């Protein structure tokens, strides 16, 4: 499996099931100021999952460790923000990040080893 392109499709095909997924509807938008006036005094970078699927059908991302750095913000911002780690968003966020994880692992590998391949000689 050396195609060097392969990722995209793929990471298209995960956002898709990620957008089916109940535990990502928190996590599909930006977060509305009116309903969590200090959101931005403890995130720096917002990131959601329709930034995600814009960035990556805009061309602008080279590699999908990038669009993994990005999903991987979406996490950790919930984990910073929650007043409480048995809290239902950030409960949501933790079922989500294991089923990313299980399927980003492959799309990762198989990018890798294409550009090693590439390399070869
Ligand atoms: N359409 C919804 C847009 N997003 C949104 O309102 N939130 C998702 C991100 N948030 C959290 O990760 C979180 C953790 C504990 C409580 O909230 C804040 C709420």
């Amino acid at each position: 499996s050396y195609d060097i392109q392969a990722w995209k499709k793929q990471c298209e095909e995960l956002l898709n099931l990620i957008f089916q997924c109940e535990d990502s509807e928190p996590f599909r938008q930006p977060v509305d100021l009116l309903e969590y006036p200090d959101y931005r005094d403890i995130i720096d970078t917002p990131m959601d999952f329709a930034t995600v699927r814009e960035t990556l059908e805009a061309g602008n991302y080279e590699s999908p460790m990038e669009l993994c750095k990005d999903v991987r913000l979406i996490f950790s911002n919930s984990k910073a923000y929650t007043p409480s780690k048995r809290s239902r968003i950030y409960s949501m966020s933790l079922r989500l990040s294991a089923f990313f994880e299980e399927h980003i692992s492959s799309v990762l590998s198989d990018y890798k080893s294409a550009l090693r391949f590439h390399k070869r000689n």
